[PDB]
């Protein structure tokens, strides 16, 4: 028996299902540019149930007793154990609308409407894009600039260099403020699409004008190819950019987010960036819907007595939650 909640069950980051949740991840993809929101939930949640058993399953029979398998799920994994193929999934791949939605929402600051809006349009390929600059945000014409790279998956070796270089910025700027690394590669990935910081100071408010003069060392060091910072508007303030990353005779663009965080909030905020999405998104659900609590990257609140919860750890948002703690490599839903 494996429990209905992702948050209430360990998800490696290694497991014995490959084939059958990336099926399945495809096909949520696609629902996903529909915007059919409830079935890619759907396909997601039953990818994860299979990222957390112990075992392949070679037969339809070991599908019984698994929650999230409906009739859908269960006829993809069904084909693909008697034919080595789905015939459903082959045609999503091969389908000018899925290909097309995939090429633009990857590239950076391109979501699904954005990219649904181009197709819409007429607009198909990388060139179509370049051919009509007055359609795209200075972060898309930055992300086509760099798109090979960008494409090219982000090693543990580039996150360590990246590191050291946001470190000793974070450092020169203010002795005391750390920087925490997050997103997939906290989570134990080996490779990701960008590297997640987060940045704080543990005396509330002397992280206040920091990112700035972090970014200024940054870019005079020659590491910035693009920035975008904003302000907490809402809503944390957070700096979106492409960096320069000097490699052995050549060098590579990666994207980097930096987010700071106000040390009251980290924990919220480790816990929000650290993921998986789908990790998260059941995390909320599991708050909201089994404890009448609204979890965000920056508190939980009880919207009957109006009161946040003081959390100095992730650790105390599972208790308070009661939830088994599950370090971040557990969490790869
Ligand atoms: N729609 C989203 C987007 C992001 N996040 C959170 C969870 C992610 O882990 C984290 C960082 O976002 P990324 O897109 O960088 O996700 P990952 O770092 O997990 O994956 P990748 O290896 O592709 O970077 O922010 C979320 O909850 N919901
Ligand atoms: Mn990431
Ligand atoms: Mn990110």
């Amino acid at each position: 028996w494996m429990p209905a909640y992702a948050c209430q069950r360990p998800t490696p980051l290694t497991h014995h299902n490959t084939g059958l949740s990336e099926a399945l991840e495809i096909l949520a993809e696609a629902a996903g540019f529909e915007g059919s929101e409830g079935r890619l939930l759907t396909f997601c949640r039953a990818a994860s149930v299979l990222k957390a058993l112990p075992s392949p399953v070679t037969t339809l029979s070991q599908l019984q007793g698994l929650p999230h398998f409906g009739e859908h799920s269960s006829r993809v994994v069904q084909e693909l154990l008697e034919h080595g193929v789905c015939e459903e999934v082959e045609r999503v791949r091969r389908s000018e609308r899925y290909q097309t939605m995939k090429l633009f929402t990857q590239i950076f600051g391109v979501g699904v409407k954005t990219a649904d809006r181009w197709y819409r349009e007429g607009l198909r390929t990388l060139d179509d894009l370049r051919e009509q600059p007055q359609k795209l945000t200075q972060q898309q014409k930055a992300g086509l600039q760099h798109h090979q790279d960008l494409s090219t998956p982000v090693l543990r070796s580039d996150v360590d260099a990246l590191q050291q270089v946001v470190e000793e910025a974070v450092g020169q700027a203010l002795p005391g403020a750390t920087v925490t690394l997050t997103g997939g590669f906290r989570r134990g990935k080996l490779q990701g699409h960008d590297v997640d910081f987060l940045i704080t100071h543990p005396k509330e408010g002397q992280e206040a004008g920091l990112l700035p003069r972090v970014m200024c060392r940054l870019q005079d060091q020659g590491l910035i190819l693009y920035h975008q910072h904003q302000h907490s508007c809402c809503a944390f303030e957070r700096s979106f950019c492409i960096f320069r990353l000097p490699q052995p005779g050549s060098w590579k663009a990666v994207r980097v987010d930096l987010v700071v965080a106000p040390v009251s909030q980290f924990p919220f905020a480790l816990l929000g960036w650290t993921g998986s999405k789908l990790f998260q998104r059941e995390l909320r659900r599991f708050s909201r819907k089994e404890k009448g609590l609204w979890l965000n990257s920056h508190g939980l609140f009880d919207p009957e007595q109006k009161t946040f919860f003081q959390a100095a750890s992730e650790e105390d948002i599972f208790r308070h939650l009661g939830l088994e703690y599950l370090p971040p490599e557990q969490r790869n839903a």
